[PDB]
């Protein structure tokens, strides 16, 4: 077994197919599935892994009460090979309300922040064993990426933030040899709030496009350089925005240095990628909701700032049903890396009150150098029926 | 790892033993199965998987109701060793209402058919990630064989089907060679109608047997060469026919060319292989329905259509007991290579009304050529009292 | 890999010390578990793993309804590591109402009868595959050992009867190759009502004690010649009887070459083995019903007729209890071969009313050189709490 | 494969990181889960596992009314990969009301203990077979570690004890290769009541602190060495007392050699270790009942008697709620050997009436040379809502 280096160039993308759909809260309705949130992918040299952050009971159960909640003790991360729900057989890799995983070619790490909301840890799981651990550093739930992190020769980052959800924060880029935090850098350049990055490796440095929780509806990019721990950012040009809440298509501009001061405050984790000056997005299709998924390439949209020339549109979910996070994940290919992405599907509290829990399931597309057609695949469970 | 050659002869065959049974229904009537419909199995070198289309549903569940319905986006391609039954830990391989599975030796191809009835996505997947995908080529439900495809020297084939059920359609035969398209050839020769293609090896080409759903009750007969692409197309010559509808013993005939354009409309998943100048295959009991399952051998069935000939008769499922689909797999021994089959036992909706749902189980023979006796395999659960 | 040859002397024996419990009735009142019956143990070189019987229904489910009934089309072989109960992911190996298997050192072999009563079909599977199968000779419930086979050098041998349960039948010794039968002897030498075999490796030979369920109680013994295919027979001497039903221990008597002719009518599947001169074995604690289970070591037992001296009781199963089937297995050791056993514990119709269902849970012991002390391990459940 | 010699250094260790946690009392409110007592935790090379004492029942379930009984037949030894939850699909690996286990570097050992209270018998298997076997020698209650044995360069050790819970009591350390009890030595030292050691390795040797159910809150030690088989034994000098119950922190005390007599009484498993000539070792919050749980280290602890001299606390269940048994394990690093261990929460009878039944689940935490920060991780079910 080698170390992973990515060292290959990217494939070409004219889109995405469909790869995988998990149907969890349908199932839940007759079987004994695990109440998550906040899942992602990530897949090692053979094959693909999904997680999740699951709630430390299961739905039909009286425990799924009130699990509207982000941060309790019983929380931990989920790990199943892909395309198979979250069971009673599913394995629980650590406590975590805030994870990240990555495969370096030869083990998994595993990133898992647990406790105090002003005195959380952070542990640092690799090859079946914790081998470090930090504190909190600004005392203001810490947390991370909740998709996968990067790991290249031996080497693996992740991206750390502590501090405000609405003012100056203190992120942090974590540099990690089997298990061991040999480096930390800290957030440097023009990017302003900066959390749950959506990371992929760029040969010979790896790429983040995160959520900007404060500002900005336009999405920060953070780049890493691997060798000499070097850290630059700004943020995402396009003219079409990234997150949500939003203005609309018309009203709508960005900036590729600030944010850009556009219903700014909140925010959903998303993702993006650069081919050449295009940029590959995807975004929820409801301006101000978490409604509807959509992807699309904006052309000039890496480097033109007042580019807003979109092609290859896909609806992945229909505007009249509920998406969440979405996040990429990378797949080495035979001559080429492929890009992919997972759409979190929330349902359940606050949104939806004829239940008295919040669940999700999800639907996985990967990058295409074919062709595809169109389709809509929502989560699809009937609450009205749904556990009494 | 050496990639599958087929290049033994077939092994003699003088009827089929039992093999597999899975009790799918009436497990559900106390346990989580999932609901399913368009099984098949298919084996690595080592052992043989069972493949169904599922449901995104339990059998005991509110979205059981309507399961008769064939595409939905929650539908999935379940993936299990033979013998274990579809349970909450199956794995869904990719996003699918219609499929085909075939190992090549090294690793799993799967082609999964999804979205839109007008505007469809075949996407290829290949040792666990996504190589490849295809847009309907005529805008009328794309659909491929629901049973495994063929691999030869790293090369493996899939018949896909787009356009009308019931008139002129435009079939394809796809080359795929890890998980890339290499070629596209088009359905040729004097198969009018072409749709769930049954294919086994046949060194050094693949054979096919399939279902004409538009004026013929004998079955047409697909050729692929694998080396210069080209295809030739028939019909099964056999007097005795094996589509359902058809006409009785007494009132069907044949033609080796052309559909016998008895009873032609509609059609049922079946399958057939050649042995010198006689055919081996399978059929349901009834004429006009699908209850019961019995297979033969028709003497000079392959290349005389006059024959009626058959010897060596066994009733898998009695006729007063429902059926379904089948289809073939090949399963390489010592020193040669065997054919088995598998048949869908379809229970509920909309024949039984004593239920909300539709589903199956199955049961699966192999080629022997020792000896045998005789009985019935049924799915027998009784749906008078299954779940409310 | 390499074959097994078994050429080690067999262990020293001074009792038997506990190894498995799986406590399946007890469990499936609160969980989805299968009803079985005809357990039985067999290991491959690393690891043990437990078969049985399944009815094609779990316990809390409408189908358990009957399941008294030993011929059924839904009934086929599970198969799970040693200690995991059968629960909704179990492995069905084949379809089976009577079955034996074995590991050769590379692979497993399964020798599985399903069919009509006065047809049935053995088929025979190994390493994944059906490799051959044999009619019903003489048209009257063709059965086998439902406990391991014995394979040497390659060379697998089983033992199967057809015919009358209360007469003269016929019963076969097959040799079988990578799941071929290379050669058939019939049975031979003084024993004269065989069934059920419980067998193990006495090399260069395979040794067997059946059960008579005609004129004896106490047991056959074959002995098989492996190279020549030669078969003798005889019975166990030792003046304490193992078959059930039988005469008291002070009304008792045996012969080393014919049926003792005392209420040999009916039996039950148990075991025995040879330690110089003198015969380990268990039997029912009740002389007349399958109730309580206990082993001893008859002095001189195997060599003398009149020898009613036993040593080394344990109780296994305390006489209130319910009992059943049991029979043989060998592990081989460091230097040596171990024998060990497994019992049936039977639950439900006829002889309990309270339920409707009739399952099993099973319990196994191993040889042991070292010391032990005393107990009882039955079943354990409390029907007048099961289901309605 | 070579065995394991634990031959590098103890890490630093500057407290503990959260590593583990299952939730299964909070699951078994909604899904199939056994009832346990008594957990570990140990690894292979590769990863760890959660292993327990099973009740032979689940939770849901009429058969878990009374599991507060410690000792009977249908008690099992449960394994798990560590995170999996204890479902209907886990192993039950041996018959055992009392038990340890632990890998060689090349196998399994278990050590089991199951029978009559007054004749009860130890079994030992290696490699998934039954390899030795010893008899309770003072006829009142066998019993073992209740964690992980530990392995150097082939020779496995165990701490056995039979007799009085409340007097003088008969204990041995055994020596094992490939399963097989090679000698066996008697306590020897100063320490006077010895149960359920928490035993890890301290190369040249082994070093274990158990529970002195007789005259000591504070904890016994023992030396073992693993060349000549000799033993020496002791108490834990901090004078800050790890056992429950004990007198309050400002009125208990300790002595290096004997029992301090202070609420000697009864007692719980735990652990402790040695950095230098400090101690770190964990308890419970309450010096009485078994509430809350706690770890530090003790400034010169380990080697004077009079220090009460704490840093570094965690608060790992808070002091109103329920915790239970705790113990250590130990894994390799690069370069060091870490300690972890783990923390039994008991819910149910007899503390607890709102429900009939016993169980726990459990939390894992890891040593760690880095930082942290606080938190608390109870057990989190609602037995109020429980199935009544
Ligand atoms: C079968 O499946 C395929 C694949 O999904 C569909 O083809 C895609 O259709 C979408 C939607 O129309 C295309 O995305 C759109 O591209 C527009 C560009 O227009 C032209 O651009 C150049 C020339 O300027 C030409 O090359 C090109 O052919 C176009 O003529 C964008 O302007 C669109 O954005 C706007 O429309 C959407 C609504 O659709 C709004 O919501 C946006 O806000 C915005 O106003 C859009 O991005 C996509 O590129 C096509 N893909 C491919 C690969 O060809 C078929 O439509 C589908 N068929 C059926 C019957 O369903
Ligand atoms: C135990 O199990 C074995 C194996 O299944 C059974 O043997 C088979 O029995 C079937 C049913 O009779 C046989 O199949 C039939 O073959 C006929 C062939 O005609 C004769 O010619 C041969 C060769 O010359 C002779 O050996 C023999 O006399 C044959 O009879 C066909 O004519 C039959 O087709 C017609 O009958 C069926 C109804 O049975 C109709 O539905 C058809 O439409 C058609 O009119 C039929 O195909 C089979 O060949 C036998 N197999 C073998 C391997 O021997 C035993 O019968 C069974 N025993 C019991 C008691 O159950
Ligand atoms: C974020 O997370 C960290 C890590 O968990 C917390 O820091 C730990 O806090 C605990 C408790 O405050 C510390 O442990 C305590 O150590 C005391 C001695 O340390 C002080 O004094 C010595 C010598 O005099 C100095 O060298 C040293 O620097 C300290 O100033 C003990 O006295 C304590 O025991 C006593 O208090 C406890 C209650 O805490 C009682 O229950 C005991 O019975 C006893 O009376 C205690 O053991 C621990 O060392 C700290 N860890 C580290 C790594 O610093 C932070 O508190 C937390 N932040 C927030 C905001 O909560
Ligand atoms: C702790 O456990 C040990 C080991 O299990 C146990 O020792 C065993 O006790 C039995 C019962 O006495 C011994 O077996 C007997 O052997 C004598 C010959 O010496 C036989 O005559 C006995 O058979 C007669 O009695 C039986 C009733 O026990 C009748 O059922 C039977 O029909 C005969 O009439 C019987 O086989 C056995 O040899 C020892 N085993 C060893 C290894 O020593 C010990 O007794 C237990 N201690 C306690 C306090 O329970
Ligand atoms: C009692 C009450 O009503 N309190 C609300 C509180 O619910 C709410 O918090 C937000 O609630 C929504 C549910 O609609 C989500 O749960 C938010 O969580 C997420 C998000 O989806 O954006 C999920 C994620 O788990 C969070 N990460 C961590 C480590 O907690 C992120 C995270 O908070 C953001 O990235 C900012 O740091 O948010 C959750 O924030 C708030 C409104 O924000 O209002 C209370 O009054
Ligand atoms: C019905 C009743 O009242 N029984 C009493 C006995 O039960 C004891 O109850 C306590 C909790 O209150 C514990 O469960 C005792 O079990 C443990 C323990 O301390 O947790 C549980 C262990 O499984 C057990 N190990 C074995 C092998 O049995 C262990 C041992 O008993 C001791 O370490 C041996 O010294 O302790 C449970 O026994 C109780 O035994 C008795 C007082 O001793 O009082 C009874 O009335
Ligand atoms: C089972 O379903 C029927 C049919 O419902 C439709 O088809 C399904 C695929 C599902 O997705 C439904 O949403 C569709 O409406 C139900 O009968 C219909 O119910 C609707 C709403 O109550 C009603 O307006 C229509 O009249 C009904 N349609 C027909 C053809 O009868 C029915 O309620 C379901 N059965 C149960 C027990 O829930
Ligand atoms: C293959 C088979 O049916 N095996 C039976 C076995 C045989 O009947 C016997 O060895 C043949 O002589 O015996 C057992 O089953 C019993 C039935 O045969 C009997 O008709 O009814 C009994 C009702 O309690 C019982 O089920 C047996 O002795 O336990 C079981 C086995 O499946
Ligand atoms: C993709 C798809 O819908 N396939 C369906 C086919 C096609 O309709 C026919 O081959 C005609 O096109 O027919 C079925 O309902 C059937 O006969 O049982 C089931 C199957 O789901
Ligand atoms: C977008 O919404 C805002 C409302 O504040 C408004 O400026 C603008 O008119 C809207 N644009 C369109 C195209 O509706
Ligand atoms: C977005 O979602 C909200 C929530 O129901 C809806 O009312 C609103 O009209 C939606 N807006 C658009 C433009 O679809
Ligand atoms: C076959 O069908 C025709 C009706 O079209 C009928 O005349 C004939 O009797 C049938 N044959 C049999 C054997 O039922
Ligand atoms: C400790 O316990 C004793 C019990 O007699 C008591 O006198 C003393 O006050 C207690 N001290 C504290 C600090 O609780
Ligand atoms: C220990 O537990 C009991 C439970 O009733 C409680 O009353 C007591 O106060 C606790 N001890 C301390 C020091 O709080
Ligand atoms: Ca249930
Ligand atoms: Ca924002
Ligand atoms: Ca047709
Ligand atoms: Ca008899
Ligand atoms: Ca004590």
């Amino acid at each position: 077994a080698e170390y992973r280096n990515w060292s290959k160039p990217q494939c070409d993308i004219t889109g995405f197919a469909p790869f995988s759909k998990d149907n969890s809260i349908r199932l839940s309705a007759g079987g004994d599935i695990w109440v998550t949130r906040e899942p992602y992918v990530s897949c090692d040299p053979d094959k693909c892994y999904q997680f999740a952050l699951g709630q430390g009971t299961t739905l039909n159960n009286v425990h799924s009460n009130n699990t509207v909640r982000g941060r309790t003790p019983y929380r931990t991360l989920l790990m199943n090979e892909l395309g198979v729900p979250f069971h009673l057989g599913t394995k629980q890799v650590c406590i975590a309300w805030s994870s990240s995983s990555c495969h370096d070619g030869k083990a998994w790490l595993h990133v898992c922040i647990t406790g105090d909301d002003k005195n959380a840890t952070a542990s640092f799981i690799y090859n079946g064993r914790l081998v470090d651990s930090v504190v909190s550093w600004s005392k203001e739930i810490l947390r991370t990426q909740e998709s996968e992190c990067v790991c290249i020769n031996g080497t693996c980052t992740v991206v750390m933030t502590d501090g405000s959800a609405s003012g100056k924060a203190d992120t942090k880029i974590l540099f990690i040899e089997e298990g061991k935090i040999v480096h930390t850098s800290t957030l440097s350049g023009s990017a302003q709030h900066v959390e749950e990055c959506s990371c992929y490796p760029r040969y010979p440095g790896v790429r983040c496009v995160c959520r900007d929780n404060w500002k900005g509806s336009n999405r920060p990019i953070v780049d890493i350089n691997i060798k000499d721990h070097s850290i630059v950012s700004s943020y995402v040009c396009s003219g079409l925005v990234g997150d949500t809440p939003r203005k609309n298509d018309s009203s709508s501009s960005s900036h590729c240095l600030d944010p850009n001061n556009e219903e700014g405050g909140h925010g959903v984790k998303g993702w993006a990628f650069d081919d050449g000056n295009d940029v590959w997005m995807g975004r929820t299709i409801n301006e101000t909701s978490r409604l509807g998924y959509e992807t699309f390439k904006v052309i000039e949209g890496w480097s033109n700032p007042k580019s807003k020339l979109q092609i290859n549109r896909q609806v992945i979910v229909d505007r009249g049903n509920r998406s969440g996070y979405s996040g990429i994940f990378s797949v080495e290919g035979k001559s080429c890396i492929n890009r992919c992405f997972y759409v979190e599907l929330i349902r359940g509290r606050k949104e939806e009150t004829e239940v008295l829990w919040t669940s999700n399931s999800i639907v996985v597309f990967c990058g295409t150098s074919g062709t595809y057609g169109t389709g809509s695949w929502p989560d699809g469970a009937d609450l009205n029926l749904m556990p009494i």
